[PDB]
């Protein structure tokens, strides 16, 4: 008959009590700051659809980041536009300054508050135990923000993940993915990087909410506390699947598709088998024994489930006994 309906646990109808501009995107209108505010000073990175760079603000002579976009529907970046505006002030949501026509590029450029960053490459290197609660809790408090507000990230991972480890500070940035959330809504599932992207998006579930997030979440948790970055190394979408059909187990994965009737790709067939669940202690080995505790793993479980229903919330997770000792500290 297709596939069952779902709906947000939490932060449910948000959307719906708003007045319709603050998530009718399509009808945003851009107001453009000054271009010459702005002088490049290096380029940072290269993304799938944009140029990022180091700039001065000459007016104040402050430091900034300069997103160049590369060509995308306008729709798009009414989006990202819209609900960085939307989430402006929020814990640990990176800021947005100002938005300008890139004179060369003739595209928008989105102009970001500075964070002198820590790469994730030399950081998930030095992080002790009581780094990572604290750092994840930084997120959840991001997480909790945004979803209250009525927005999913979508693209949860470490490079979008900013942290400046000399001041104990953390922005949650990249939100080009980011989506309003609503009740009934059917949502693309070519969303987040294949090893962050939920048993919904592979076995291709449109009604997804929130919960995407914590699913990514919970990847980034797992490399960081048993030391495997990516955790979930899947090769494409359908051998992703089967990486975590074998640690998760197949039984849950076919309960799963059956209480949502989801009818799965044939492809899948000959691939996923029959996996048991793994207890996560096969994972804890010396070099990662320090970061693994009873807690940590109680915590993991508990982001790591099929049924994206089941998973915590960002407000649960919150209140998990991992984090007793990073609460107690503020």
């Amino acid at each position: 008959s297709g596939p069952v309906p779902s709906r947000a646990r939490v932060y449910t109808d948000v959307n719906t009590h708003r007045p319709r501009e603050y998530w009718d995107y399509e009808s945003h209108v851009v107001e453009w700051g000054n271009q010459d505010d702005y002088q490049l000073v290096r380029k940072l990175g290269r993304g799938k659809y944009s140029e990022v760079f180091e700039a001065i603000n000459i007016t104040n002579n402050e430091k900034v980041v300069v997103k160049i976009l590369k060509p995308v529907k306008k729709k798009k970046i009414k989006r990202e536009i819209k609900i960085l505006e939307n989430l402006r002030g929020g814990p640990n949501i990176i800021t947005l300054a100002d938005i300008v026509k890139d004179p060369v590029s003739r595209t928008p450029a989105l102009v970001f508050e500075h964070v002198n960053n820590t790469d994730f490459k030399q950081l998930y290197q030095t992080l002790t135990d009581y780094d990572i609660r604290f750092y994840m809790y930084e997120i959840l408090k991001a997480l909790d923000y945004c979803h209250s507000m009525g927005i999913m990230h979508r693209d949860v991972k470490p490079h979008n993940v900013m942290i400046d480890h000399e001041h104990r500070k953390l922005r949650l940035i990249d939100w080009g993915l980011a989506e309003f959330y609503h009740p009934g809504q059917e949502y693309n599932v070519r969303v987040a990087s294949r090893y962050f992207k939920g048993p919904e998006l592979l076995v291709d579930y449109q009604m997804y909410d929130y919960s995407l997030d914590m699913w990514s979440l919970g990847c980034m948790l797992a490399s960081m506390i048993f030391r495997k970055e990516p955790f979930f190394h899947g090769h494409d979408n359908y051998d992703q699947l089967v990486r975590i059909a074998k640690v998760l187990g197949t039984e849950d994965l076919y309960d799963y598709i059956d209480k949502y009737n989801i009818e799965l790709d044939p492809r899948f067939n000959d691939i996923l088998g029959r996996h048991s669940r793994k207890r996560w202690e096969r994972f804890v080995h010396s070099e990662n024994q320090h970061l693994v505790s009873p807690e940590a793993l109680d915590f993991l479980d508990k982001l790591l489930r099929y049924d994206h229903q089941s998973r915590l919330t960002a407000r649960e997770a919150m209140e998990h006994p991992y984090f007793y000792t990073v609460v107690k500290d503020q």
